[PDB]
Formats: C-alpha cells, sequence, structure tokens
C-alpha cells in the first residue's frame, strides 16, 4: 500500500495500461428500491452523495509526497470543496494552449516534474451498507489520471477524466468510520490524447457519490427503438441483463409510463443466462424532436417471484429514428437543419466544475435563439446534461474525448495500434453510457485528429454496437471511411482551398464531388470571436438552397475567460497568469460571456437562424415554417409600416401555418402617404405565451422590406446671407451669426467650429484610412504576411502622412466654397488622393462632398470617411438607420432600419480584446447633442481612440478619453469571419451635410 | 525487484494488462553489417542465439517460491534444455480437452495453483555489444504469460505465447557475466482466449534470442505489391520506418535481386520524418503460386551519406495478387483451388517445440500429395515455416490465437469490449509480424469463437492495414459482415443441417443464399480419424462442379500422440496420462503418424486431389490439368491393358498440355482377346525428374476405366462322383477324396472341414452382422442415442442369438445338396433371416448361396458376410481386386483393381484404438495359403478378432490371436467421415464359391 511500491511501476507512463480494477462502464444509476421513487425521479437513498470540504495537499512531484499521507491527514493539508479544482485555487497557475503541446513531445514520457493533488476525506458508513450488499464509489471525473486508497488500502488505478470512473469498495470499507485517499496527477499518458484546445487544469471537477447495490442487481440495458413505415406503430427493444447468482424465482419487469399513466408493460424471467429480452408495442407515440421533447419513463423492475421488488432502475427514453439515405440525415422521416453550437464546457468561477443552474441556463439561452443542435466540445459532457437535452429538446452529437493535433503528422499515435487499447476504452465507454439517451444522435469519433487504422475500427465497431446513429468523424480530410457525415472545419462557401492531403473544398464542390453520396453538416464554422459572425448568411443561404448541405455548429458557445483580480475582476485570456507558451485572446469565442451577458452576435446569430423565411409579393406576405412535425399554434405575426422612421399603420396576424408549409397573409390597405422618403414594411413573429424555455411575448423571427419610395422633395439650402469669410494667411475663417468654422490653411483640415463661444472640436476634422486590428487581419501573426494588418503595415496606411494641396475656392452668391486636397504617401509612394468641397450655406448647413482615388497597387485601404474628436459629451445618441446594435456591410442583416436612441455606453460593446467597434450602418440621420448628420453613411461613436484601441490589449485598461470620438466613414470593408487563421473579408465618393 | 512485491498486482488476472514495457513487434531481423551477408541468408553475428543447458524449478504456485531464485540458481533446480516443455520432463501431466474448460470457468479468474516454471540462465555478453548500441531479447514463444528478471532487476511483463515477445535490456545489461531469471506461468487471463483443442501445455517452447542493434536502427518496413491487368508491369512499395536521432546525412536503399543478379534498386533520404517512401518499378516479373514459388530477395539499407553501412535488413518478397470479385478468389488472375491442411503444431517427442528438420519434411509430405494449402491451427506458426512456404509454395492461412469455445454463450467475451485490448494484440501483432511474406493470402481471426463486435472493429482493422489479403473468419454463422471468404465448419454437402442460430446449410444451399455473393471455401471438412477421410470424393465432386465453392482443408495434418513406455513406446491420447477431464481418442485425426508415417488415408487424399482429370472417349484419353500457370513440363502418361490383372498392352505418351487446357492421347490398337473376363485400361501420370519436394519417378496421378468385358464362358463344376453324405444325427459329415467337410446339425454352421488331417476351421463357419465400434457411429456417445452403434446396441445386432431352422436337404446326381436358414432375435423380435445353400461339387468346389432378408424397424444391419476362423497362417494374402491398400464402399475412389499381393501384416493398419480395418472390396478372386475364393465380395483378413478390436481401446494392448480370422462379406455400409459426433453414413443375396 506505500507510495514508494505503488508509484515505481509509473502507470501513468504506459499507453498498455488504462484502469486497475476497475468496474464495468454502465448508465447512471441509482438502485432504486421503490417502483414509485424509480418512476418520479425521487432521490434514492441508496446513492449518498459525498461532495462536501475534504483535505487537499499540493506536490511538485508524486515521489515529494511522503508516506504520512496515507495514515492520516497533513498538517498543512488544506479544507477544499470538492467537486472544484486545486489550480484556481492558487496552487499552480493554469496554462491555455491551442496545437504546441504544454509538456515536452515525447510519448509516452510525461515530465518529471509531475503536481500531484493529495485530496482525501474521513467519512463514516452505515452498518446496514456492511453487513449486506456491493457498495461502490462513482468518480464523475478526474482530471486526468488517479490512484486510490481506501482506509490506507489501495484500491486500483484510474484514467479517462472525462468519464464516469467506479471500483468496488466493500471489500475495503467496513466499521463505518473511515478515511478515503485519493491522488491525481496532472500528466499521464492520456494527455497525449488529451490535446483539447482548452485550459490544462486538473482535479476532481465532478461529482464523488456513494452507490450501494444487492449482491444480486442489474448490470446494464439498452433501450432501442424501430417503426413502421407511417411511425404509428413501434416497439421498444429493453433487452436487460444482471449479475450475481441466478434463481430461477427472479423477475424483470420494463413498464412505460406517460407521465402518471401507464401505457404499455411486460414481465419475463431471466434466460445468455444473465440476459433478458423483452419487447413493448407503443401504438401511436409521441415521437421526439427538438420542437417537441415527449419524454416516455420506462422503468426496469429487478422483483422476485412473488413480486416483492429488489431493485428497480429507470431511463427516460424517447421515440424518434435517425439514418442516413439517399445523401439526407432524416430524423423522425424529415430532412433536419442543424444549427448547431460547440458548448465548450467553462464555468466564470470554478474552471470546469458545471452545476445544475448554469447548465439549465445555457439550454434556456441556446432555445431562445433556434440552436437546436449541440457538440459537446472536446468531451462527453455531465450525465445531467444529456437528461436536460431530452427533457427540453436538443439535438447533440456527442464527441469522444481524443485530440493530438499537436503531435508531428496529426496520425501518428491514430495507426499505431499500440493505442488501439486507450482508444477503444475512451470511445466504448461514452458510447456505453450514453446510448440510451434520445437526444444523442450522432457520435462523433474526434475532432481532425488523424486519419490512421484505430478510428475505421473503432467506427466499425460503434456501427457494430449502435447502428441507430451515423458516425462522423473530421479527420483525415472528413471523407474517409471511418465517417458517415462529412464534416469538415471552417470549409468556406465558394471559395476553394486546395491543402496538401487535407484540403478545404468549397462546400458546394464537395458536395459535386465524384462518388460522394453522404451528407454535409460543418463540424465547425463562423467562428463567433467578438464583434464576427461573419458570412453567417451566405452559409445559411447556401445551407438553405442545397439540400444535402444540413448546417453546422457556431463555434462556440460560452467564453472560456478566468476572472482574474487586480480587487476588480477583469475577464483574462492565456498568458495572463504567466503561463508560457500559451495563444493570447484564442481562448475568446463564446456568443455569450462567462457570466452569460449576451454578445452582439448572439442576435445576429439568432435573426439568421430563424425558423421563419418571409417572402413579400405585393400586398401579401408568404410565411414558410421551417418546422417539420410541430404547428405554429403559439405564435402571432406583427406587420408594422413606418416612413422615415415614424410609425404609420400596423396590425397583428395570428399563424396557423403546417409544417413545411406556406401561409399567405394579406395585408390591409396600406398608406400611401405624399410625403418624401422611404416606406418600410416590418413583421415581427412573436411568441405570445410562455413556454418551457422562454417568456410570454417572445420574438422568434423578424424581417424588414422597403415599400414604395417618395424622392426627397423640398429642400432649398441657405437663406439670405453672402458670407464674407475672413481670409488671413494661417486659416479661412467662415461666421455666420454665433456659429463659426476654422479651416487651417497648413493642413488643409477643419481646426474649430464655433457655437457661440465654446469649442466643438477637439481633434481637427481628419480622413482615416484605418480601422483598429481585427481578429481575421491578425490570423496568426504576432509575422505572417498574408495577414490583412501586416499587409496595411507594410503598405504604410498606419503611417501614411497627409501633405496639403490647395484649389483653395472663395464665396459663391450665397455661400462659401472651399475645395482641397491631400496626398497620403508612405516613403515617397502615394497611396491616397482626396478631393474635399466644402459647403457652408446661409442656413449654416454644411455639405461637404469629398471624392477619394486609390492606387490599385496598395492593399484595400480598411475605411473611407472622416474622423475627429467633439467637444460636447451627451448622454445618449440618436439615429435614424440600422440598429439598434452595431452592425457591419458584411453582417448587416440582423440590423432594422428604424429611428434608435441608445446611450454612449451602449455605443461602445464591451469586448475584452479592444478593436474597431460600435459601428452603425445605413445611418440616414444622426443626432448626438447639439449637431445632427445626414445622408447615407456609416458611423461609431466612442470615448476611445483607434489609436488606444490598437494599443490596449485588455478591455479593463481602457480610459475614457476626453470629449467624444466620432468616425463617420462613407465605406467600409467587411470583417469576414470564415477563420481566425487566414484573410476572411478605387476611387470612391461620398456626401455629408452637417447641421444643428 | 522482490516476488512479494511484483506478484502481488496479480497482472496475469487482469484482462485489461497484456504486456509491459515489451518493445513493438515488427518483422523477424538480424541486423545484417554487411549487404552481402543481409543479401545471401548467412547467418548473422548480432543475433546470438541463447538456446542452450538452462536451470529450471517447479513449484504448484507462484508464492510458493522463495525469494533465493532471483540472486542464485537452486540446489533442487534442473538443467533442461531451452526451447523444451516442463510438462514433458514429468513435472506435471498435460492434459488435453475438446470444449470444457480445463481449469474452472469464471474470467478473469485464475486457479491459484497455478503452476510456476522457473527457468534461468547464466552468461556472459561481450563488452562490444555493451559499449555501444542497443541489445534485446526475443523471446519467439513463452507459453502462456511471462515475467522477466534480467541479472536479479525487473524488467517486465508478457503474454501471447504464440507470437514473439520482446523487451529492451541493454539498460540492465552490463559486465558481461549476467543472469536471467524468467517465471512462466501456466494459467493467466488469455487461457480463457487461448482454449484450442490442443494439449493443455506449457513452458518456453520456441527459440530464445538475443538481438544487438545500434542506436539508430530500422524499426519497420512493409513491403506491398501491385500489378497492371497483364500482370507484365508492376511496382514494389518497400515503405520503410526507422527510429532514433535523425541525420540529414541518413540513406535508406532497396535492392532487388533475382538470386545472384540485382533487377531493381533506389535510394532516399528520410522524411512521418522517421518514414521514407519507395516505388520500385519491376518488369516481366516472376509471379509466385504455389506451383511455382519465385522468390525476390529484397534488401533494405540504412546507409550513411558517404556509403559505409550502418545496418542492413532483408526479406523474401514474392509477386502474386489475391483479391475477391463477383465470388471468385483470384490468384494472379487466376481462381484457386484450395486443397488445404490443418497443420497442428506438435512434435512426438517434443510437445510444442518445432524444428527445421521436422518443418521441411512436412512441408516436402504435403507437396508431394497435391495440397497447396496450409492453415496454422489456430495460431501463427513458428517464425521460418512462413519462410519455407515461400520457398517452397505453398498457399497459408494464418489464424490469430483466438478461441473461446466453451465459455457460455460462445461470444459472451467477444462482445464486451473489456476484452478489445487483449484481442486487438493477439490480431495486430500477428498481421503486423506476418504480413510481408506472400505466400499468407489469407488473414483468419479465429475459428467459430462467437460473432460479437470485437471481431467486426478487429476486421475492419485488418482491412485498413493490409487490404491485399481477404479476410476469413468461421464464428457466428460464418456468413457475417466479418468475414469475408464464408468459411463454415463440416457444412455438408447435400444434407442440411439447420440449427438454431449457428445452422450448417448444404454447401451448395448456402452458395444459393439471397443476398450472398462472397466465395466459400470450407474452414474444416472430411475429418481423418484413422480409416475416414470418407465423402471426400462426393466433396470433390462438387468443388469442381461449383465454380465458387473453392475447396476446404483436411482436418488435420499431424496425429496428436504423445509417447509413452510401459519401456516400449506406444501411442497415448488424453487421460492416459491420469489427466481428468479429457477426451480420449479425438486427438488423433492425422493423416499422418507423430513420427510422419504414411496413413492410409493419405494415399486417398493424394488420389482425390490430383491436379489431372482423366475422361475416356473410346480409344482417345483426354487430359486435363487443373494447373492454372505451370506447363506440364515434368510428367509422363503411363497406360496399361490388364485382362483380370495380367498386362497384356501399355506404353507412355509425353504430357504437353496448357493450364487449364485439354490434351488429346490417342492411344494405339488395344488388345481385343477373346478370353473371358473384364479389361481394365490404367493410366498412371509419372514425374520422371526430381524437384525441390519429390523424388525421380514421382507418381503424381493415376485413374481407371473398365474396357470391353467378355463374359465368364466355360466352368464346368464337378467330373464324375457322386458324394454318400454320412448322414448322422448330429452332423452332416460329407468326403470327397482326402477332403472332408462337416455341417453340425444342431447349429446349422460349418463346423470343420479337412484337407486330409490337418483341421482347417477354428471357428465354424458363421454369419456376421456387426463390424467394430465406428468413430462416426460413437459419434459423441460413450450416450447418444443417435448414435449408429448406441443405435446397433440397442437393437440388440451385437447381440442377437441364431436360431436354427431346417430346410436340410439331399445329394443330387453329381453333389450334395445342403440347405438351412436360421433367425436371429434380440428379446423376441426376428431382426434377421437369411437362407443359405451349400452346394460341394466332384471337383471339390464348394458354392454357398446365401439370401438374407432385414426387418425395416430395425437400423440397418452393419455387414452383410461370413466369419470364422482358418488354422492356416500364411505369411502373405493374394487377391485379385481393389487395392492394394485398404478400402470401403464409400472410400473405394482410389482403390486400383488388379492382382494384388500383400502379406498379413499390411492386411491389418496400425490405427492406435482398434477397429474394423483391413478391408478390400471389389475382390473378384482371393487366395490365402491352399484355399481361394472366388465372385464378387468384399474381405478384410487379421488375426485380430472383432470381439477383441471393439474391447481393446489401443492397439499396443491387442494380442495375435491363433490361427487367422477371416470376414468375407457380401456387403457393408460405408464410413461416413462428414463428421465425428454424428451420423455420417432389406433383402440381399451373395453368392460365394470356395476352392483350394
Amino acid at each position: 500500500d506505500s507510495l514508494a511500491v505503488v508509484l515505481q511501476r509509473r502507470d501513468w507512463e504506459n499507453p498498455g495500461v488504462t484502469q486497475l480494477n476497475r468496474l464495468a462502464a454502465h448508465p447512471p444509476f441509482a438502485s432504486w428500491r421503490n417502483s414509485e421513487e424509480a418512476r418520479t425521479d425521487r432521490p434514492s437513498q441508496q446513492l449518498r452523495s459525498l461532495n462536501g470540504e475534504w483535505r487537499f495537499a499540493w506536490f511538485p512531484a508524486p515521489e515529494a509526497v511522503p508516506e504520512s499521507w496515507l495514515e492520516c491527514d497533513l498538517p498543512e493539508a488544506d479544507t477544499v470543496v470538492v467537486p472544484s479544482n486545486w489550480q484556481m485555487h492558487g496552487y499552480d497557475a493554469p496554462i491555455y494552449t491551442n496545437v504546441t503541446y504544454p509538456i515536452t513531445v515525447n510519448p509516452p514520457f510525461v515530465p518529471t516534474e509531475n503536481p500531484t493533488g493529495c485530496y482525501s476525506l474521513t467519512f463514516n458508513v452505515d452498518e446496514s451498507w456492511l453487513q449486506e450488499g456491493q457498495t461502490r464509489i462513482i468518480f464523475d471525473g478526474v482530471n486526468s489520471a488517479f490512484h486510490l486508497w481506501c482506509n490506507g488500502r489501495w484500491v486500483g488505478y484510474g484514467q479517462d477524466s472525462r468519464l464516469p470512473s467506479e471500483f468496488d469498495l466493500s471489500a475495503f470499507l467496513r466499521a463505518g468510520e473511515n478515511r478515503l485517499a485519493v491522488m491525481v496527477l496532472r500528466w499521464s499518458d492520456g494527455s497525449y490524447l488529451e490535446d483539447q484546445d482548452m485550459w490544462r487544469m486538473s482535479g476532481i471537477f465532478r461529482d464523488v457519490s456513494l452507490l450501494h447495490k444487492p449482491t444480486t442487481q442489474i448490470s446494464d440495458f439498452h433501450v432501442a427503438t424501430r417503426f413502421n413505415d407511417d411511425f404509428s406503430r413501434a416497439v421498444l427493444e429493453a433487452e436487460v441483463q444482471m449479475c450475481g447468482e441466478l434463481r430461477d424465482y427472479l423477475r424483470v419487469t420494463v413498464s412505460l409510463w406517460q407521465g402518471e399513466t401507464q401505457v404499455a408493460s411486460g414481465t419475463a424471467p431471466f434466460g445468455y443466462a444473465d440476459r433478458v429480452t423483452l419487447r413493448l408495442n407503443v401504438e401511436n407515440p409521441k415521437l421526439w424532436s427538438a420542437e417537441i421533447p415527449n419524454l416516455y419513463r420506462a422503468v426496469v423492475e429487478l422483483h422476485t417471484a412473488d413480486g416483492t421488488l429488489i431493485e428497480a432502475e429507470a431511463c427516460d427514453v424517447g421515440f424518434r429514428e435517425v439514418r442516413i439515405e439517399n445523401g439526407l440525415l432524416l430524423l423522425n422521416g424529415k430532412p433536419l437543419l442543424i444549427r448547431g453550437v460547440n458548448r465548450h464546457e467553462h464555468h466564470p468561477l470554478h474552471g470546469q466544475v458545471m452545476d445544475e443552474q448554469t447548465m439549465v441556463q445555457d439550454i434556456l439561452l441556446m432555445k431562445q435563439n433556434n440552436f437546436n443542435a449541440v457538440r459537446c466540445s472536446h468531451y462527453p459532457n455531465h450525465p445531467l446534461w444529456y437528461t436536460l437535452c431530452d427533457r427540453y429538446g436538443l439535438y447533440v452529437v456527442d464527441e469522444a474525448n481524443i485530440e493530438t493535433h499537436g503531435m508531428v503528422p496529426m496520425n501518428r499515435l491514430t495507426d499505431d495500434p499500440r493505442w488501439l487499447p486507450a482508444m477503444s476504452e475512451r470511445v466504448t465507454r461514452m458510447v456505453q453510457r450514453d446510448r440510451n439517451h434520445p437526444s444523442v444522435i450522432i457520435w462523433s469519433l474526434g475532432n481532425e485528429s488523424g486519419h490512421g487504422a484505430n478510428h475505421d475500427a473503432l467506427y466499425r465497431w460503434i456501427k457494430s454496437v449502435d447502428p441507430s446513429r451515423p458516425v462522423q468523424y473530421e479527420g483525415g480530410g472528413a471523407d474517409t471511411t471511418a465517417t458517415d457525415i462529412i464534416c469538415p472545419m471552417y470549409a468556406r462557401v465558394d471559395e476553394d482551398q486546395p491543402f496538401p492531403a487535407v484540403p478545404k473544398w468549397s462546400i458546394k464542390k464537395w458536395l459535386s464531388l465524384p462518388g460522394e453520396t453522404r451528407p454535409l453538416i460543418l463540424c465547425e464554422y463562423a467562428h463567433a470571436m467578438g464583434n464576427s459572425l461573419g458570412g453567417f448568411a451566405k452559409y445559411w443561404q447556401a445551407f438553405r438552397q442545397y439540400p444535402r448541405l444540413q448546417g453546422g455548429f457556431v463555434w462556440d458557445w460560452v467564453d472560456q475567460s478566468l476572472i482574474k483580480y487586480d480587487g476588480n475582476p477583469w475577464s483574462a485570456y492565456g498568458g495572463d497568469f504567466g503561463d508560457t507558451p500559451n495563444d493570447r485572446q484564442f481562448c475568446m469565442n463564446g456568443l455569450v460571456f462567462a457570466d452569460r451577458t449576451p454578445h452582439p452576435a448572439l442576435t445576429e446569430a439568432k435573426h439568421q437562424q430563424q425558423f421563419f423565411q418571409f417572402r413579400l409579393s405585393g400586398q401579401t406576405i408568404e410565411v414558410t415554417s421551417e418546422y417539420l412535425f410541430r404547428h405554429s399554434d403559439n405564435e402571432l405575426l406583427h406587420w408594422m409600416v413606418a416612413l422615415d422612421g415614424k410609425p404609420l399603420a400596423s396590425g397583428e396576424v395570428p399563424l396557423d401555418v403546417a409544417p413545411q408549409g406556406k401561409q399567405l397573409i394579406e395585408l390591409p390597405e396600406l398608406p400611401q402617404p405624399e410625403s418624401a422618403g422611404q416606406l418600410w414594411l416590418t413583421v415581427r413573429v412573436v411568441q405570445p405565451n410562455a413556454t418551457a424555455w422562454s417568456e410570454a411575448g417572445h420574438i422568434s423571427a423578424w424581417q424588414q422590406w422597403r415599400l414604395a419610395e417618395n424622392l426627397s422633395v423640398t429642400l432649398p439650402a441657405a437663406s439670405h446671407a453672402i458670407p464674407h469669410l475672413t481670409t488671413s494667411e494661417m486659416d479661412f475663417c467662415i461666421e455666420l451669426g454665433n456659429k463659426r468654422w476654422q479651416f487651417n490653411r497648413q493642413s488643409g483640415f477643419l481646426s474649430q467650429m464655433w457655437i457661440g463661444d465654446k469649442k466643438q472640436l477637439l481633434t481637427p476634422l481628419r480622413d482615416q484610412f484605418t480601422r483598429a486590428p481585427l481578429d481575421n487581419d491578425i490570423g496568426v501573426s504576432e509575422i505572417d504576411p498574408n495577414a490583412w494588418v501586416e499587409r496595411w503595415k507594410a503598405a504604410g496606411h498606419y503611417q501614411a502622412e497627409a501633405a496639403l494641396l490647395q484649389c483653395t475656392a472663395d464665396t459663391l452668391a450665397d455661400a462659401v466654397l472651399i475645395t482641397t486636397a491631400h496626398a497620403w504617401q508612405h516613403q515617397g509612394k502615394t497611396l491616397f488622393i482626396s478631393r474635399k468641397t466644402y459647403r457652408i450655406d446661409g442656413s449654416g448647413q454644411m455639405a461637404i462632398t469629398v471624392d477619394v482615388e486609390v492606387a490599385s497597387d496598395t492593399p484595400h485601404p480598411a475605411r473611407i470617411g472622416l474622423n475627429c474628436q467633439l467637444a460636447q459629451v451627451a448622454e445618449r445618441v440618436n439615429w435614424l438607420g440600422l440598429g439598434p446594435q452595431e452592425n457591419y456591410p458584411d453582417r448587416l442583416t440582423a440590423a432594422c432600419f428604424d429611428r434608435w436612441d441608445l446611450p454612449l455606453s451602449d455605443m461602445y460593446t464591451p469586448y475584452v480584446f479592444p478593436s474597431e467597434n460600435g459601428l452603425r450602418c445605413g445611418t440616414r440621420e444622426l443626432n448626438y447633442g447639439p449637431h445632427q448628420w445626414r445622408g447615407d453613411f456609416q458611423f461609431n461613436i466612442s470615448r476611445y481612440s483607434q489609436q488606444q484601441l490598437m494599443e490596449t490589449s485588455h478591455r479593463h485598461l481602457l480610459h475614457a478619453e476626453e470629449g467624444t470620438w466620432l468616425n463617420i466613414d462613407g465605406f467600409h470593408m467587411g470583417i469576414g469571419g470564415d477563420d481566425s487563421w487566414s484573410p476572411s473579408v478605387g476611387r470612391y465618393h461620398y456626401q455629408l451635410v452637417w447641421c444643428q
């Protein structure tokens, strides 16, 4: 039992040993001794949880642990809660890595400096559990490899952190009063297959439980389902196995309860002598789908011949079919549209400890935004997660914990047949544990782990064990024989990326490959890096057009940010804990923050994933529902008519459309005003009744159209004022009453403007050709020549110097005309030339026409527009245009044209990495304090300059600059968003009107 | 390093641990430091064999071993040779079992009384091997699981007896002078998968070697082949891997030598950074097939940039293609005819220790009888066996060591995913070790081990790793998705055997199954239990008729008999060593004896497996060759004409027939004698030139036809003698000169006959309806109601009592007429009635006509004929009929009609289990001493009575009875031979003539 004996074998450095005296995997059990408690999911006294206060000690190496541990708790041992992680309690700094292994690349050898978490607990046991029966401990998760000592006696050894590990303890437990000793290692052989793009982190991060069973017990049972052609008639296969002594009087009963009412049942004795097959016929079953989570509570009973109950076990069972034919993924006889998401397991204040409140809230947020698919990335999740998924309705794509991305080459390990034991354990235990749940539809053998022979073997094993689920696997080009569902990573829509032996075809070309008939779902796509989720529409357009393209999984859901205290909490990324090597802000790809505050990208995803598409044909509206089984019985359309912001007419039409059907909505006689402007038709689908995952009045979909537009009519500029512009050598001074504008003659820019006495411009009006660093532009630079920001720096756009010219004009009949031009040159090469024209009439309205030309050889300029720093600091920003949330030219789909007003705080989004943000495009009229600008432009308003945004790496380091910064841009490129390691995105003119 | 520490883990009782610090599998290597030595297969000094005299101690349990072992040899330790087995040296009795596990059925637990072989050796090492390089030990086989201690230091643990186990010893070896300690266990977890129908036996049964390699070495290399349509152009893929430090100056060279001449070559540096691909084009390659073993010696060199050689490795490579299309197994573009055999590894004086002399002699005997296929049953064989197979030409079907027949149900283990590690090891190590050899054509995953999911996984892994070979597997009805070559066991030709979930269709029905397109080869068929190999022809007729039926494997080759000393050696079976439970004589199924003396069944197999089929059309002869690639350039037909034994005309015609072609041989004007009798045409194909496996004048095929028959003409019976039969109350006495015959009137049988004075009959002439117990009749009885011998016993045929009747007639004009009848009744029910008629003419010729009727309700009588014990004991037996070897009605195909003369010793075959044998059918004339019998009958002559044959279980217990026993039978049933556990086989009259 001594450490000097146990650790000498170095079992953590041997790929051929994955478990020692570990019991067989099985679906989670509670050992109910009463059928009613089993059916109603009441807590079972046989399952005693052991979460509480334990004793922990840290050591830099396993050998550094003294032998005084196993007899009594160390004096320096602290009191920690379990489940929890010692990495967050400051004992060592967690490290985040993307590709490079945090440890030395030498399998199966692991670094000698192996941190050891010395967890222990002293506890009592009832003699009732000891005189009879079997008592076993269940570790729902221990990262990453651990040994076990019970009362100073060695019990076994374990691995496979992300899956439950159980051992038999009835033979080391006695006299209640007892001590459990668990030693855990940060590093082991499995870490080579545990190279998730996640925080390298350890401890006991899942619940520790104590289960007591009688000598004779139910061992395993698989509940499958088959259907007829019309799904009216179906039969349930509750195959059941047991263990122990076999008595002829033993009987089993499988009872199917639709709620409190029993529908079907059956009984049979044993006879495999430990396995018995029961088939239960069900009529008109309430099918299961993401829209309707119909649940059947099937109870399996191990009961005596006279009828006394020994042990009862139950599992929620749903009736659904998932199969592949003709290249389409059919769910209950209907094609699927996977609007997925990669939910990483992460908690802002507990690391990878997950609890029911967070899980439920995540499911609620995910269902509120039309997400009906989840891929646990990249490991099986908490056991209750799947139960909640069945209860709410959410297709899950389970993913075996296999990841060896950093190994060179990728499949150096998954082709060596010495790792078949470990890979088979990590796959088969997941399959056996999570087969019964109906939500899990697609088993995935891993994310790009390289296509060897072990993946073929495991794919065939899965297809032999559970043939009711397609098996996807992305590695080896995602088109090998080890994959039923072609799942490439970041395959762009039209652009082709032909890499050697792992090419990224355009998705349509991948569909049109010769001899290819399997359906395509995107393993990962639409990186949500802050203000990103770009091309989503393009992506959703392709998904809706092409039948055999069945959606993807937006990566990723929750932001993997750990709370750091300066005492003000500030979100941090890799490298802020002193960890090296790290991967900076690449760990920040969440649709919501760690504390579940919705990102701006969430709204765009929700809009693009709506179930209702709308077509406008004159007066009528065509409404089409993407639901396949459910009727729109909880929806109510709200159409409204607005002329340049002001509403004119509105109405409500309840929706009654069949699944995959169409409904034509005839609008009333819409108003046809003679006033100048653009009429807009906004339709909003609202769910008046609160559902299990939504509140009353929930918005499900909305869309807008442009109605008849009346060309602007009257707009007479100036009244009667010939302005005697003060011509001076240093500036041109123009005064109209209390208003004054100063134009510097040495720089050629608007220096200062006056409203009476108070100054208005803290920074002269200049053109801006640059935007702050963008994740996509950066790509994998820190230098990447093809990175967009690197190309801009090489072209010197950030360091281009404006050279003033002339063309200065003079006054007219009722106004003063200023005409100027500038030349921006970097090391002598003229990058851009723009010619401006400034026009201040007798009414004070200033019209500025700028015509910009760009050299072809230089890379495309980031933005075309004017920048300045206003002296006015107002509390709100008002505009008429697309909003209210921020938008971009490539991500303006979710933006809605209306008169929006937001506080200045809302004008900047709290991205942790500062960059260009707060942009509002399609703004025909802007209001901020006393000034107002009209036309057709895009702008952002914030208290931080672009220079500060570029320089500052963290949001919490940002400081509010004096005044307000404005960047009114005529044009701007898209932000891309296809990928974050490569680019994903000549003569122009804009007209602006300045008024007050 | 102490036992009390090492054995405490009980690694032999853990299915999850199959190796500890065991190096990777690889093709056998010699580490040649010189290219010429590598090419010419000269012995390599780097490979130091360690076979010699070791030190061994036996213990009943591993714990019983004192700790004084690991420091010095025990005083009671004996000096044994290695490789050899301690079971044969009398330390414990080996046990043979068929189905029931010799140990208790409780996996993975094994009995506490675990025998331990304490093998050890003290040896010296050159410092030249120690100052540099890597020195590893290779155990070619250790049954069944063993630990290893080097110089008192623990090195690792091993399993997988039938495959080589190697460990790194450079880190425990130093100062030459050293001691190797190996502890071996008879029982371990793998014994549950090691349930071969063989002698449960242990030790170190294969060679122990010592290999030294430099720090940088060649690790693995797979040599595949592909061809064009016409096989004229082919390319060689000598993919090669290495290990250690990688230097840019390192180079590899693959050179192809057709003997002493180099044909193709190539070189390339590394770059996987440790793997390099070479492709060598070959023109007009000398293809490989069982007929022509063309060999290419490909040498792989690890050489420096300047050219100095570091390490060179070579492997014989043959050019052949094996693939499945349209339901036919194509070898080099041609269909195959598998005339296989199940060669069990067994040696009469060394157990399972196998050596080159025995292996070569077995290959010689196997090729001399048209066996061109071998299935190592059921485990990979000795590494040199495959080399010899490539060198001589013999398709091999490798079989992974998986067998769990006795487990209830069969696939209780091969579906539990906890045994996937062990099964994957036992399959993948075999595949990796034996992939390069060209003789191995079909990988087999086991014999009926039950079809779970592990077999599907391993089949897909094999098809992913080596797609050039079809994979057969017999379990689960032999038609699952885990099998490419449908291989059922003992599927009869026309009779159908519909068992639940494992039925045995008739082979033609199995061919005609719906949706079935895979070819069928018989996994096991034609049990060769002594005088058996029945239905062979039927089987070969079906094989030749049906294209998609491609032959089988005659089970089995060598008799698994161990030598027992009474000091006279006598062959023994299971249960003669005191072992219990056993399976008696079921271990005796060899085409040759243990010392390779040919059984009589060998001749019948050779005749039925001939490559040349003959058709007779008047005078010409049609000769068709079953060869597909080779021309019959070493054959010479010998046709002969014989009239009732005496030759009349003969000639020789050299054979020149294309593969799968036809040749018509025009005979000369054959004689047409007017003498009465049947003309016979016997053609024999003789190989005048000695081949690599045969001697000059080897007989390859022979066949016979019946020519024009001239009805017997003159045969006047009697001369002039009216015999005054002495009518007495107790007997009828008939005297003709010196000859006298006595007919008892109370029994109705010929009591005694006189030649002058000397008596002739020691036992009165009586009818025999019984034959001794037959393996097939016995089936699985010891009581089986359907067993034929049991049915005969129930009917009382063995205990039927002859009741005398009358009809006694009197003399005629020139002779005396006796007419009698008898009734054989068992408990009052008349089983048979026969009426005899005895006719002694004036010439002394006695004609006996017997007419026999049989009750329908009783089972068919074993034989119809006369039995007696002659007083004459002659040294030879002469007859004109089918021979010279023994034959049976169902196995008379190999028998040839001719005047044969054999010594009385040859008249009885030395089957270890005595039974009915020595039978010669189709005997038109018999000669033995002074007497002679003519007609058309079947007979056997021996010194042992049928009663003694039934009673005596061993041949060596047989004692020569006085006189000679004769059983002249008119009719006899077949012996069957389809299987040995179930049956596999009304009014009659015969005429016999007795003369002198």
